């Protein structure tokens, strides 16, 4: 599933991503737009061999098993596969757990790159929230 802006920010909303850990509901839009381009589906290998999976791209290193990551942990006790649902459940309370880790949305390093002290609430603008 391809996402619109607006029809993300209020999945997420539903999902209770707005002010999580303190991150505003365009935080987490943000982050979206640049790790999937808000495409439930996307998938990047990363050098290290793990993947990103999904609309914030969680990696199997540390998040989800996707049985080709040696020596990574399942820490959201989740196949990565179902991170790619056009459901976001499971990406939103995974997200939940990683940005409670200790660097909050820092751990998105697109996020920290492209989103981190911008004009974040230019994200949800025009949404029926
Ligand atoms: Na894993």
């Amino acid at each position: 599933k391809v996402f619109g802006r607006c029809e993300l920010a209020a999945a997420m909303k539903r999902h209770g991503l707005d002010n999580y850990r303190g991150y505003s509901l365009g935080n987490w839009v943000c982050a979206a737009k640049f790790e999937s381009n808000f495409n439930t589906q996307a998938t990047n290998r990363n050098t290290d061999g793990s993947t990103d999976y999904g609309i914030l791209q969680i990696n199997s290193r540390w998040w989800c098993n996707d049985g080709r990551t040696p020596g990574s942990r399942n820490l959201c006790n989740i196949p990565c596969s179902a991170l790619l649902s056009s459901d976001i459940t499971a990406s939103v309370n995974c997200a939940k757990k990683i940005v409670s880790d200790g660097n909050g949305m820092n751990a998105w390093v697109a996020w920290r790159n492209r989103c981190k002290g911008t004009d974040v609430q230019a994200w949800i603008r025009g949404c029926r929230l």
